[PDB]
């Protein structure tokens, strides 16, 4: 359907939106940093589709004790004004926290093919996390990564990526685009799905050949987007540690972070 009139600054063709970072991937997917998008004009792109985000995360054991402050900021800061369905899996179904949603927010307790009925997205998060700023439809795509916070200005050889080439996770010293984050994924179902299925069937024929990659899912997904290239990526303002990293004047926003 066609967009409304709408009133908003012209883009500047001979003007470049950041001129600090990297803001499109040599495969042209962007970059998401503050400043790239006009969410005005996003949200209306996505409202106008209807769509339905899926949010899941693992609470097991301990974790469950961030549930309640994850749940409360996300209903703050994540996706608000478009559908969003929580999906929680925990060992402990009646320790989940009552927290207070929105209208068209819903939450699943899972106990530890219905996310393609569900939802149009799907974003797969760690629960021992905060929201702290706007995180929204600006990352919506067909399959996205984020940077991790600790390698974003590292050499590729400086990468922890699987160096052995025994682990399907294998990447060596000359290859690699960037050090992507196990924490903060997603995309269409389809294609999390795919990476899923790709990465556990990796995580099998390394278990069947007595390894372990070295930093486990995220070695595996890090050798899934090196070769299915994402079509969007988050820069670090989506998954930042301030303790360990400070505010560097790169990140003009934190918007979700560790809990310590
Ligand atoms: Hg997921
Ligand atoms: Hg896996
Ligand atoms: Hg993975």
């Amino acid at each position: 359907v066609s967009l409304p009139r709408m009133v908003y600054p012209q883009p500047k063709v001979l003007t470049p939106c950041r001129k600090d970072v990297l803001v499109v991937t040599p495969w042209l997917a962007p970059i998401v940093w503050e400043g790239t998008f006009n969410i005005d004009i996003l949200n209306e792109q996505f409202r106008l589709q209807n769509t339905t985000i899926g949010l899941t995360v693992f609470a097991i054991k301990k974790y469950v004790a961030f549930l309640k402050l994850f749940l409360e900021t996300a209903e703050k800061h994540f996706m608000v004004g478009h559908r969003v369905h929580y999906y929680v899996f925990t060992d402990q179904p009646a320790a989940v926290p009552r927290v207070t949603l929105g209208t068209g927010r819903q939450l699943s307790v899972l106990e530890v093919r219905r996310f393609l009925s569900e939802v149009d997205y799907l974003v797969c998060v760690d629960v021992d996390m905060e929201f702290r700023d706007h995180v929204g439809v600006e990352i919506l795509t067909p399959l996205f990564g984020t940077l991790h916070p600790g390698f974003y200005g590292s050499s590729r050889e400086a990468f922890t990526y699987e160096r052995r080439p025994q682990s399907q996770a294998y990447i060596p010293k000359d290859e690699g685009d960037f050090y992507y984050l196990g924490g903060f994924f997603g995309g269409s179902v389809q294609e999390v799905q795919r990476l899923t299925r790709a990465c556990h069937q990796a995580m099998m024929v390394d278990q069947a050949n007595g390894i372990e990659a070295v930093w486990h899912d995220e070695s595996h997904l890090n050798k899934y987007l090196l070769r299915h290239k994402p079509t969007k990526v988050l820069s670090p303002e989506y998954l930042w540690d301030q303790q360990l990293l400070g505010w560097p004047a790169v990140l003009r926003k934190l918007r979700f972070t560790a809990v310590p």
